[PDB]
């Protein structure tokens, strides 16, 4: 059992409270420093500050509670990456209402299948997504309300966030007196994510990610005026749990609803970005790109994927283009909330490794035929155990049991080994 790798203790002890309570507390502090930027739309050039974001999140929270939503209800958010995407997400976490980030590029059948699993009472959607959501609403009576995200006025006969709020929020609502709900973080559904199944993640699951993201070895240091650029879809686990964590760190999250090479590189330079978050196939793109050295990227210290493992050689080619000593890798699955193996900050001598096991977690390598635990440098199936492991697949205890054994180990399906320094490598 010296052959099981364990993460170390977190730098800071695990904070109490639900995920909504932790997020509210951080956002409320950043809201009181005027001009602190939460999100920036790289296409439109519009910035939204933490005081704006905190105020909208508290108003949506109270509005949804007055409308009648509680722990037994869910909501969906279906939208391209945008400034408004996270408003209903934060608000719902405040009040213990499960949130379902729902791919906005799904076709009708796919969307129906996703929303059939999550059963949302309210869908928040963008203008682009409305027509398909209206189609699916005809087949899913649970969907009683649609609210438009990216509109300042009512659109196509649907209320905007502002008009929805106005319909329910009492006169004199003060966001600074608002208090998020408390409930059992171990069991309360925080998010339902897609993996074609629903992955139910709990508040405790997100609270542990919130430890890692603010950890000086396993996350990012909270340093004022840190900006990050992400082109990861907010409905992917890799995009949701990096972005949500950044809100707890008070960072400026620069977004793009569409990838374009020049806009991406210009944004990195002009916004003095410190970390850039890519999807795996954009690593391959950036290994081809020669435009990169026309830009001043002297502020950039990190390229990451949120836990999608990368081939060693593509990782090294990208790092070289961007004049960095390496990529910051990780390994996670939607079913593990986020990355449970992460490269320790500032360490770039293990190219090819996905990193070390995160605090609160254990990882082992097993023989594929036997289940037998293997030792150092020996290849087998990667299994992981810890408090970011999903509650289970929505409505599918058979698939849950096939993935996670009776001792709490999730069997990832990947082949891996670890080395003498405790670094893991996916084969």
């Amino acid at each position: 059992a010296k052959n099981i790798m364990h993460g170390p203790p977190p730098f800071y002890p695990l904070e109490d409270g639900t995920a909504g309570e932790q997020l509210h507390k951080a956002m409320k502090r950043y809201a009181q420093v005027p001009g602190t930027i939460a999100f920036t739309d790289a296409h439109a050039e519009v910035n939204i500050t933490y005081s704006e974001y905190f105020e909208m999140a508290c108003r949506l929270a109270e509005t949804m509670k007055r409308y009648g939503l509680g722990l037994q209800h869910h909501i969906a958010v279906c939208s391209e990456n945008s400034l408004q995407f996270f408003m209903p997400v934060c608000g719902a976490l405040f009040i213990g209402v499960g949130v379902a980030p729902t791919n906005d590029i799904y076709n009708e059948r796919e969307l129906y299948n996703s929303l059939s699993i999550s059963q949302p009472t309210i869908v928040f959607c963008s203008k682009r997504a409305l027509q398909k959501i209206l189609g699916v609403q005809k087949k899913l009576p649970i969907i009683q309300k649609i609210v438009i995200l990216d509109s300042r006025e009512d659109y196509m006969g649907k209320q905007s966030m502002y008009s929805f709020i106005e319909s329910h929020l009492p006169a004199g609502f003060n966001e600074y007196d608002y208090i998020p709900d408390s409930f059992d973080r171990e069991t309360a559904t925080a998010l339902i994510m897609n993996s074609p199944k629903g992955v139910e993640l709990t508040h405790k699951n997100i609270c542990v990610r919130f430890s890692h993201c603010r950890d000086p070895v396993f996350g990012n240091q909270i340093i004022p005026d840190t900006a990050i650029l992400t082109v990861i879809p907010f409905h992917h686990g890799f995009g949701m749990f990096t972005t949500l964590g950044y809100l707890t760190c008070g960072f400026r999250i620069v977004l793009m609803y569409r990838f374009e090479e020049e806009l991406f590189l210009r944004s990195l330079q002009d916004y003095k970005i410190q970390s850039a978050l890519l999807v795996p196939t954009l690593f391959s793109f950036f290994a081809k790109s020669t435009l990169v050295d026309k830009y001043d990227l002297s502020n950039l210290h990190e390229i990451a994927s949120g836990g999608a493992p990368l081939a060693k050689e593509v990782g090294e080619a990208v790092a070289k283009r961007f004049k960095l000593p390496g990529i910051r890798q990780g390994y996670g699955l939607t079913e593990t909330t986020s990355a449970i193996i992460i490269t320790p900050r500032g360490r770039d001598d293990k190219p090819g490794a996905c990193g070390k096991v995160v605090p609160f977690f254990s990882a082992k390598i097993v023989d594929l035929d036997t289940g037998k635990t293997l030792g150092v440098n020996q290849r087998g199936e990667l299994c992981v155990k810890g408090p970011m492991i999903m509650k289970g697949y929505v409505n599918n205890p058979e698939a849950t049991s096939a993935l996670i054994d009776k001792d709490g180990w999730l069997h990832s399906g990947d082949i891996a080994y670890y080395d003498k320094d405790g670094y893991f490598f996916i084969v």
